[PDB]
């Protein structure tokens, strides 16, 4: 298979390696209590949380039901902090203060001790917004509970990143971002580039509609309504998507491809991936 190298960033269970749609494939204890927490190792590209029966987003700081899940208020304050502010404050580590944008986030939320508890290894996840260039740390890391809320890729969601405490420096290099215009994900089989076998099938008005699909129905660490090693899908799922969208046909499937077909009706997608930008 000469398409290996070039399939890697779509290898999910192997880049990220944990949940996508709900990403809770670690375990810490704080203060004497167990806690799932996100694990995965890329970012994921549009991913929100839409608290339900509400009007207030999840980025508002959390209530100390009309609060949001981000930190709250601090001195100085940790949470929300810009990209240039976050450059700043790391201005004497070498490591830290030349990480890219979204590392960079992923780090300065894993810096937060969490509770008195300085002993912890428990690190929370952060969302970076792309359009303020602003870090949000999470105070609350669960992802679904339908106070109902649910993970979601909305339209006001676009510009923002859900990034576990171990989202990799090298992210732009190993994870998806942009979608495969003209082109169509496939197997390698008998010697070359043959369509995946079995696709679930549903419509999608266009390719960001079809990214939806794809992560409604990603690898995911908690059923969609605990401690053992089978609810942690360690990236395992319907994690691709090839988008037709000459018919608006959404075709999702949980084997991993191995090559690409050219195809100028279709779009090849994963749930990582942006839900909008195209290369």
């Amino acid at each position: 298979n000469p398409w290996t190298e070039y399939m890697a960033k779509y290898d999910i269970e192997e880049v990220h390696g944990s949940g996508i749609r709900v990403d809770l494939g670690e375990d810490a204890e704080v203060a004497g209590t167990q806690y799932r927490l996100p694990s995965g190792k890329c970012p994921v590209f549009g991913k929100g949380i839409i608290i339900e029966n509400s009007n207030t987003t999840f980025l508002t700081p959390v209530a100390t039901k009309d609060g949001g899940f981000a930190f709250p208020p601090t001195e100085p304050l940790m949470s929300p902090m810009t990209l240039d502010e976050m450059r700043h404050f790391y201005k004497d580590n070498k490591y830290v203060k030349n990480l890219d944008e979204l590392t960079l986030c992923s780090r300065h939320a894993g810096n937060m001790i969490p509770d008195n508890d300085k002993n912890s290894n428990y690190k929370y996840p952060a969302v970076y917004d792309d359009k303020d260039k602003k870090c949000h740390i999470l105070y609350i890391a669960a992802q679904e509970n339908n106070f109902c809320f649910r993970p979601a890729k909305d339209i006001s969601f676009q510009n923002y990143t859900y990034l576990s405490k171990n989202v990799v420096d090298n992210w732009e290099k190993v994870c998806p971002r942009k979608n495969l215009q003209n082109a169509k994900f496939g197997l390698w089989v008998d010697g070359n580039c043959e369509d995946i076998p079995h696709v679930n099938e549903f419509p999608a008005i266009d390719l960001f509609e079809c990214n939806k699909l794809v992560f409604e129905l990603s690898a995911s660490d908690q059923p969609k309504q605990f401690k053992a090693d089978r609810y942690k899908s360690h990236g395992k799922g319907y994690n691709w998507g090839n988008y037709n969208t000459e018919t608006q046909k959404c075709e999702i499937f949980n084997v991993k491809p191995t090559c690409l077909i050219n195809n100028s009706s279709y779009i090849a997608t994963t749930a990582l991936s942006h839900p909008i930008e195209v290369e």
